[PDB]
């Protein structure tokens, strides 16, 4: 019975919490495969001593090195994990457009892909669908496990809109003036649940939505003109679906990526106690509210590099990964992230080219980083 | 394909929507015969002249009188017309115990059944059950429609439980005390051109939610003690489905009863532009709050007559009938009613066989009333 699962980025946030259900469930999963950057081996070592798995990636090689016995290492070493050890499924947790191998080695093997790095399908585009056979690649992101039990229940042809959800990050509702105030302390603190930096980030400046509109695209097959978003503060609604007869299905729940790793390792068997369910004993209200655009156009940039498609998403995501971290490290302000991106996309009118191969979406994310570089240094 | 349509009770409420929408959906659907009581014949012959169709039935001879070239007439002309008409799917929109016959009728022809007569399936319990088989029967209130798109969320052994929604009525969140300078009009009980005072006093009382939440077990199968009922004022949210993995899937739509209309009309297929979608370019909000049962006992009621089977849940909408009438006549105060539909079902243990014709379950009415009628003169 027991399905059998590699996880790539374990030590991390929704790797951590993978590996809860997993061993909650042990008539479910099995543990074969780990995978991690080499920052925090005493949760790597934690890790291996628990689930008893000694086949491991370490992506640091002076890491690996002191902890020993590493059978894989170097940047590498998650995707030769993938292709050696038998599976059923690969939950990739990796963060950054740098899981793009990982994500392809797997589809590769055939086993199924539950896909929580975003950035790999944002940025390998119609190159990864190409590698996936139908349902092969199952969503952890909430808002896309939203929309698949949403649209369990119906045919493409009777979808009129996907409409996504957004928290409208910690600074919903300012204005373009005060956002440039915003400190890294503030987009990368959060009040009531965690999730990694990269993810915490890209929440407050909505470009995580950004990315999730294209994925949603990409995985759904949907149009971006009929591809929604709406602020929900509560975030207990996760996504919904409206019919062409008027009808609206949405997904529920309490704030908890358990719920849609579960759902996504089990796949299409959902796993009992994963999560815990809305509770109606007490009062409570869910509130939508648009997003402001000017604002906070992220969302319109991101389904601009869509619609032109190609390498256009890889530009998109490489260049907030610049300049994120630009920003993070304090040398640029925080409404110059998405401001940079949209000057990187003016210029990426060559990668309006479908990926042959890899390595065209390495080189569309080689020239968005350094074009990137250039208008950070630009200020 | 377009499916033949018997719309019985074609002059009421339920019964003229489903034909606007058959009127704007030509390629899917056909009437080929209606079926009124007689108050409105005018209305009836006007639909004979409008439609085409001459295949009617009235009840009322008296009314049938006045026309003298109709088809079917009299008591059980309905019934007949079903057993004589060949048709893809019959729409029951008849109110009271009467619609049972019909219902029974239709399910022998094997004819799918698009029920929205609440006593069918709140009187002939065991009776329609035994008589229909499974997926013929798709329901046309808003509740149950709802349910039965978002169970496509999992398989039946997933379903953790269903939750009804109510609006709460015009007493929402009242106190005990409050309750008792309630008057008629307050609770909404007005004179309508077309529906009785009845339908807004059950959604005042809860004993419409009662009602539903009844028709929802015999109708999804689920324990009684997993069905829950939550207030929502907006009345957005129609009903929802929690599973066992803790995610919920629940269907939004502005009120329009053309939406499960037009569901139960061409279930499984979606009808283009049945009703408006829920915009969300405006910012709105969905509140939900609980039921004070120790205040509106009327759902707890419900599910108890229900977990009793038998004609017990005839008994239950029977003793309610003559209740409300009561207080509509002032004869009893607000709170009196859902107490006299207590004491009833407490002395109807012997009603808590199942019935073996319709017969069984008209006495078991004829016997609540009188109960009824004894505890408001106090007899
Ligand atoms: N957290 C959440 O709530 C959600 C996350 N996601 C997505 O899931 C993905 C991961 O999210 P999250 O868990 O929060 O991110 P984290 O920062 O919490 O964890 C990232 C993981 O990747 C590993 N890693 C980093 N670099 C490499 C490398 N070069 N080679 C191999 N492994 C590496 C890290 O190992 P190390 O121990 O060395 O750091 C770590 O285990 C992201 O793409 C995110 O967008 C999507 C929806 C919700
Ligand atoms: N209205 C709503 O929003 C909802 C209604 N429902 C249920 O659907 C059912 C019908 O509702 P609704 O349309 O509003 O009720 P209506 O009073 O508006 O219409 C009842 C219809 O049945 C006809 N009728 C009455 N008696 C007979 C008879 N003996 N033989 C043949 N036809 C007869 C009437 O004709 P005539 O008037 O000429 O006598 C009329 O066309 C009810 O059981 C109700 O509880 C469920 C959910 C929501
Ligand atoms: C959990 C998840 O799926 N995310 O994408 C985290 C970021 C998003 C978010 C932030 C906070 C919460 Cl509680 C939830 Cl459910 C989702 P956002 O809507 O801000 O972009
Ligand atoms: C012809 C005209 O102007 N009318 O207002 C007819 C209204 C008629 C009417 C009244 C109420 C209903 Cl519910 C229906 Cl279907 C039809 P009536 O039964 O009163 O004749
Ligand atoms: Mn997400
Ligand atoms: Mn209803």
């Amino acid at each position: 019975g027991r399905l059998r699962v590699v996880v790539l980025g374990s030590t991390g946030s929704i790797g951590t919490q993978a590996l809860q259900v997993i061993a909650d469930n042990p008539d479910r999963f099995e543990v074969v495969g780990l995978a991690a950057g080499g920052a925090h081996l005493d949760t790597l070592l934690r890790q291996r001593a628990q689930t008893g798995v000694t086949n491991i990636a370490v992506a640091d090689e002076h890491a690996a090195q002191r902890v020993g016995d590493i059978p894989y290492h170097g940047s590498d070493a998650a995707t030769r994990l993938v292709e050696q050890t038998e599976a059923d499924v690969v939950l990739n947790a990796l963060v950054g457009a740098l899981g793009l191998r990982p994500t392809l080695a797997a589809l590769k093997t055939g086993a199924r892909l539950a896909l929580a790095n975003k950035e790999s399908l944002v940025a390998g585009g119609s190159l990864v669908l190409r590698a996936a056979r139908p349902g092969q690649i199952v969503p952890v992101d909430s808002e896309h496990s939203a929309l698949a039990q949403c649209l369990r229940g119906g045919t493409p042809d009777e979808v009129a809109k996907l409409v996504l959800t957004a928290s409208g990050g910690p600074f919903r509702g300012w204005s373009a003036a005060d956002l440039e105030h915003v400190t890294p302390e503030q987009a990368g603190a959060h009040p009531t649940w965690s999730m990694g930096p990269m993810n915490t980030l890209n929440s407050a400046s909505l470009v995580n939505k950004g990315l999730e509109v294209i994925e949603t695209h990409l995985l759904f097959g949907i149009p971006y003109d009929r591809i929604d978003v709406v602020v929900h503060p509560q975030s207990i609604i996760h996504s919904m679906v409206t019919f062409i007869d008027g009808s609206t299905i949405a997904q529920a729940s309490p704030p908890d990526m358990k719920l849609p790793i579960s759902l996504a390792l089990g796949w299409p068997r959902r796993v009992s106690g994963a999560a815990a369910a809305c509770d109606f004993h007490t009062a409570s209200s869910w509130e939508f509210e648009p997003l402001d655009t000017d604002v906070f156009p992220a969302v319109e940039l991101a389904r601009q590099a869509g619609v032109a498609g190609g390498c256009m998403t890889a530009v998109y995501n490489a260049a907030n990964e610049e300049a994120a971290a630009a920003f993070l490290a304090g040398r640029i302000g925080f409404p110059a992230i998405v401001g940079i991106i949209a000057d990187v996309l003016h210029a990426a009118d060559q990668w309006a080219v479908e990926p042959a191969t890899v390595d065209d979406v390495l080189d569309a994310q080689r020239w968005a980083r350094e074009r990137a570089q250039r208008a950070v240094s630009g200020m």
